[PDB]
């Protein structure tokens, strides 16, 4: 006559940690149309209240 | 004559914990143009409705 007996504990613990970065850059020509008079667009807002109009 | 017998009793609980976190950075030229006007027209609601509109 033959008996047993077991008995397990198996306890895991984990960590995980992923750092994902990208940069894509597209390219087109409509925005370099647009590109064009970002700079002059600031000098027509001083020419039209601070400076005289009149010959 | 061999009799046999077998128990077992398992027991597993589990525990999950997941952190997400992004930062979707876009640059729209387009958005650029519309910066303009957004300090400005704070003060033409103000000149509208507080300051003498005759020389």
């Amino acid at each position: 006559l033959r008996n047993g007996e077991s008995d397990t504990k198996r306890n895991t613990q984990s960590q995980n940690e992923m750092n994902r970065t990208g940069l894509t850059k597209q390219y087109l020509i409509d925005n370099l149309q647009k590109l064009y008079s970002m700079r002059d667009t600031i000098f027509k807002t001083y020419d039209k209240e601070c400076f005289l109009h009149i010959w």
